[PDB]
């Protein structure tokens, strides 16, 4: 149950990112092809949501853990109850991503190894231990250890034919958030929306742009991935990668035109532990 720390020599991929889980579309398109995700207990894997289809979502994706080539059996997906991408297309909002997590329940057991581990999620004892904090440790002492009003230094990781590459960014907390959030404005299909927040909803965690640091920004690909904050060689994710504003995997051009307004955009498991909490209550995390 030591979460969220490597399991030793200086190796690389996954060894250096035992959580991270690859996810392929089964029937894949534009837009739909591949998405990542974070192990959180023997039995599930946190993604997000908009990664499989509303119909049948067990079979339309498989998951691979510790680099592997062999795909894991997928028993049940849970969406978070609110999630809905159309939920909005009244108001001129074409997807919509409030809510964009689900869980992977696998029907076999992982077993944890050098390459296979799981990433310590929000106000859990894991985090408590991680974090080398006291036993009187509560969930709001633990969001102002890891997410406090300021650009907050994380990372996320990207995946290709079985190479994780690490990124930094920053998440815009303090003097920033706004500005981070208002820029969702620049994201094709935004653009008209008269208040912004109902695209940006107080779900989601903003990185990216060129203040404080250049953050590396997302691919589609990228979606499902966790949103990791290291501190003395522990890493607990605080997010899930949902949207962003430009796909540098493709259009390239445009986060030259834009970069100071070129966001990415997280659900912030602080806001969904509810959720978390009662679908992981029996997987020893130890909620608080
Ligand atoms: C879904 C999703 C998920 C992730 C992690 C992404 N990372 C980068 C883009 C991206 C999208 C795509 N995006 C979602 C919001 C509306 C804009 C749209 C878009 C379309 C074409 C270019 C740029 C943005």
């Amino acid at each position: 149950s030591l979460c969220g720390m490597v399991w030793h020599r200086k190796g690389t991929d996954y060894h250096k990112q035992p959580w991270q889980a690859k996810i392929s579309v089964i029937r894949p398109s534009k837009g739909h092809e591949s998405c990542m995700g974070a192990v959180v207990s023997e039995y599930f894997v946190l993604t997000a949501a908009h990664c499989f289809t509303v119909d049948d979502k067990e079979h339309s994706i498989k998951v691979s853990v510790g680099g592997e080539k062999r795909d894991l059996e997928i028993e049940v997906v849970l969406f978070h109850p609110n999630y809905n991408i159309n939920g909005k297309k009244e108001a001129g909002i074409p997807e919509f991503y409030d809510y964009d997590v689900a869980l992977i329940k696998l029907k076999n057991k992982l077993k944890y190894g050098q390459t296979i581990r799981p990433i310590c999620l929000p106000c859990t004892e894991g985090t408590t231990r991680a974090l080398r904090l006291p036993p009187t440790t509560t969930c709001q002492q633990q969001k102002e250890e890891l997410l406090p009003a300021q650009d907050i230094k994380a990372l996320f990781v990207s995946e290709e034919e079985k190479k994780l590459t690490r990124k930094e960014v920053y998440i815009k907390n303090g003097d920033k958030k706004g500005s981070c959030e208002r820029d969702a404005q620049y994201a094709p299909g935004y653009d008209k929306v008269k208040d912004i927040s109902e695209v940006v909803t107080p779900r989601f965690l903003c990185t990216g742009g060129v203040s404080p640091y250049a953050d590396p920004n997302t691919c589609r690909g990228d979606s499902g991935g966790p949103l990791i904050v290291h501190k003395r060689s522990r890493f607990i994710q605080v997010g899930v990668i949902s949207w962003g504003v430009v796909d540098v995997c493709k259009n390239q051009k445009r986060q030259k035109q834009v970069p100071a307004h070129a966001r990415d955009f997280h659900i912030n498991l602080f806001q969904v532990l509810p959720w978390l909490k009662e679908k992981l209550q029996d997987e020893d995390l130890g909620f608080l």
